[PDB]
């Protein structure tokens, strides 16, 4: 449907020993959940209490992004041994609604509210918390002028409001900054340190599920990769019970429920039939079923485009497979995955549906790769490293062709370093990121993404050789745009 699970890999690593994460389990899955959840809450009290604003929308889970790429813990969502504490990213997201959030404005009435909105703010601010006097006087002219302009009879149009704000934030932000900088890195601490303490309880009361279950907790070769094996057996299957309302997949697990559409459930029947290796009689299915769906809601809320990643059309992926040879996408998970071998966050669920495990630690020496990341500028440059190693380190045809959002003001770290890479064979624009059906029935495109999608292709001499981006072969994947 919008996936082809008969393209087979030719992606190739050295066999590797089977992972030793703790079986994923409905009731760890639960407790996962009731916690994340607790812990948005400790985080939307922070903002309001700290900095009178509600959290960044996106932001936390983008913290959740960001926190994995440095993460040494236990647990495989949720952060607990990280370097920094202070997430750059959601510092920078707590920043930028600092005194407040700017709204989207479409008429002059709008533009007008949102100028003495961030005025009014700025001045309660100087009025109430530490700044320096040099700050201080800086920021009360600029609010000064702004109101008394403000008080002119003289009325000035809609752009005019705007740039007025334009303007003013551009002469106020330094010193607002530096007036909240230790209290929105306190919100970054906090919120890590809370969630190193979930990830403890979690666990802890992992291990003594496994005890409960009288469950205890290699050579080199060049293969064909193959989804990530867990080393700790299965613990008993629990009672996950499945029926269908209209076209739409429901799994009760103690009585919670989480829901599927029916073309996401057959699709991951097959993958489950191609992935997994140690449930021959479809037993510990629907558990399986139900820990991914579940783990994937704490992840985003719940299960086409989104402000964290963008989707490509199918005819994207049909061309790439067929003029450069892709079997692979790197940043995939089982519901979104185009071929049934992907690198995806969560292996201790994923595996059993075909996941390599994460991408930056997935070593392949050969092979014709797709990389769309999800929207973590940090991610994103842990990924271009890990790109040029894999090609410096490998003389057999290795290709990456990446999709990243053409976002110039400032450019990522990452794209930038993709631009000087020595490996950069071609690059090129294709459209935005726009929201593709998959539903049968939303938040919206992320705003980087909006001025189109930039193409990167990095491959060694070998893979140059073998799958070059020729003439022909551009026109043939730009000609997949509907």
């Amino acid at each position: 449907v919008y996936w082809d699970l008969d393209i087979q890999t030719n992606a190739v690593i050295r066999e590797r020993a089977p992972a030793d994460h703790l079986p994923p389990h409905p009731e760890i899955e639960l407790q996962r959940a009731q916690l994340t959840t607790k812990l948005r809450q400790h985080y939307h009290e922070l903002c309001s209490q700290r900095e009178g604003i509600e959290p960044p929308r996106e932001s936390f889970n983008r913290w959740l992004l960001e926190r994995k790429v440095v993460d040494k813990g236990l647990d495989p969502l949720l952060p607990s041994e990280c370097d920094p504490v202070i997430s750059p990213s959601m510092f920078r997201e707590i920043m930028n609604d600092i005194p407040i959030r700017l709204s989207r404005i479409k008429y002059k009435e709008e533009a007008r509210k949102l100028l003495f909105k961030y005025a009014e703010a700025a001045k309660k601010m100087i009025d109430s918390r530490n700044v320096t006097p040099e700050s201080r006087k800086v920021v009360k002219w600029n609010v000064e002028d702004t109101m008394n302009w403000l008080r002119r009879d003289h009325s000035a149009s809609k752009e005019d409001y705007m740039d007025r704000l334009e303007n003013l934030r551009k002469q106020c932000g330094p010193h607002v900054a530096s007036v909240a900088k230790d209290s929105v890195e306190g919100i970054c601490s906090k919120i890590y340190h809370i969630s190193a303490e979930y990830v403890r309880r979690i666990r802890q009361a992992h291990l003594t599920l496994l005890k409960e279950c009288n469950i205890s907790v290699v050579q080199d070769r060049l293969v064909y990769c193959y989804p990530v094996r867990l080393s700790i057996p299965a613990p008993p299957q629990t009672r996950v019970e499945l029926h269908f309302e209209n076209d739409i997949a429901c799994l009760r697990f103690k009585g919670e429920m989480v829901k599927v559409s029916r073309g996401h459930f057959n699709k991951l029947e097959l993958l489950y039939r191609y992935s997994c290796i140690d449930d021959p009689r479809f037993e510990k299915f629907l558990s399986r079923v139900w820990c991914l769906i579940k783990r994937y809601q704490v992840m985003f809320g719940s299960g086409e485009g989104s402000g964290l990643q963008g989707s490509l059309p199918v005819p994207v992926f049909e061309a790439l497979n067929k003029q450069f040879g892709v079997t692979f996408e790197c940043f995939a998970s089982p519901l979104n995955c185009y071929f049934k071998q992907f690198c995806s966050a969560f292996p201790d669920i994923d595996g059993f549906f075909g996941s390599r495990g994460p991408f930056l630690s997935f070593s392949p020496a050969s092979g014709s790769f797709e990389a769309n990341p999800p929207f973590c500028e940090e991610l994103m440059d842990a990924m271009v490293t890990h790109f040029e190693d894999l090609l410096g380190r490998s003389s057999e045809p290795l290709s990456f062709i990446i999709f990243v959002p053409e976002w110039r003001d400032p450019p990522t770290p990452a794209l930038t370093r993709m631009e000087a890479s020595r490996f950069r064979r071609h690059q090129m624009t294709v459209p935005a990121f726009e929201h593709e059906y998959r539903s049968g029935s939303r938040e919206e495109i992320y705003y980087k993404a909006i001025h189109g999608t930039a193409v990167i292709f990095l491959q060694n001499n070998a893979g140059f050789a073998k799958w070059e981006p020729t003439t022909e072969r551009i026109q043939e994947l730009l000609a997949a745009y509907k």
